[PDB]
């Protein structure tokens, strides 16, 4: 589990949004796993704008928070699961490391802000969602 709070919005992965996020809906996309929902309070987080291919995630599975080389954003096919049939996943980076289920939500950031959230896993690799194109994140 895990979100980003940036300006009025609340970033989650769309497949573990609450009844709470859809009734407060702002944007969302199926093929990015990603959902953003309006908040009352003004979130602190600062989304990175950059081009970084090494960063820093959480993994909830573990408690900690590693080191990582991550691709850059690609559509790549991600198997089929509970909450979706084998796909393409666009804007997703993979990295050589540990997830599980539950880890989804971690945050991945650089030396710019937040990159984007964990959203995959298996085989040894972790896949995140990126937001740094998100530019509207940072504005009304
Ligand atoms: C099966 C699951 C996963 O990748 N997805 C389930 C949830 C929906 C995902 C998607 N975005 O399409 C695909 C997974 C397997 N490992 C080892 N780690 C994970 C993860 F970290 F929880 F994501
Ligand atoms: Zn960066």
């Amino acid at each position: 589990s895990g979100a980003i709070y940036v300006g009025n919005y609340r970033v989650v992965n769309r497949h573990l949004a609450t009844h709470n996020d859809w009734a407060n809906l702002v944007w969302e996309d199926s093929s990015r796993d990603l959902l953003v929902s309006s908040t009352t309070a003004q979130g602190c987080d600062t989304i990175a704008r950059c081009d970084c291919q090494t960063g820093v995630y959480y993994c909830s599975s573990r408690r900690k928070h590693y080191p990582v080389s991550f691709s850059k954003p690609s559509l790549i096919f991600v198997e089929a699961s509970e909450y979706y049939p084998a796909r393409y996943q666009s804007h997703l980076m993979l990295a050589v490391g540990h997830s599980e289920p539950g880890d989804c939500g971690g945050i991945l950031r650089c030396q710019h802000g937040v990159v984007g959230i964990v959203s995959t896993g298996g085989n040894g690799l972790v896949g995140f969602a990126d937001v740094r194109d998100l530019l509207w994140l940072d504005e009304e």
